[PDB]
């Protein structure tokens, strides 16, 4: 069974912790990849409720399993805020333009 369903993609609880422990070592570090710079911060425009504090960053999570490292972000992302906590999966899928939905 999946944790996090961003559309067609399967993600466990593993998935995501590894996807955020990498974003946030780079965030402590002060470093980005890729054009689009990630990490960077997450302005939660969507109004999602986030049970824990801000701010939250947006980091990508790949389907294959594989740590971002620069290419192609997809349409999925981990939000983890400045405690290192886990604020959410979201994603693009089956949203509108550039907007976020959550993932089940
Ligand atoms: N949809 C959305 N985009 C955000 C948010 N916070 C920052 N962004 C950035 O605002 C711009 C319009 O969506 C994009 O550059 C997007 O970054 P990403 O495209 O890297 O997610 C947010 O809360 N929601
Ligand atoms: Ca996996
Ligand atoms: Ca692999």
């Amino acid at each position: 069974a999946c944790d996090y369903t961003c559309g067609s993609n399967c993600y466990s609880s593993s998935d995501a912790s590894t996807a955020q422990a990498a974003g946030y070592k780079l965030h402590e570090d002060g470093e980005t990849v890729g054009s689009n710079s990630y990490p960077h911060k997450y302005n939660n425009y969507e109004g999602f409720d986030f049970s824990v504090s801000s701010p939250y960053y947006e980091w990508p999570i790949l389907s294959s399993g594989d740590v971002y490292s620069g290419g192609s972000p997809g349409a999925d992302r981990v939000v983890f805020n400045e405690n290192n906590q886990l604020a959410g999966v979201i994603t693009h899928t089956g949203a509108s333009g550039n907007n976020f939905v959550e993932c089940t």
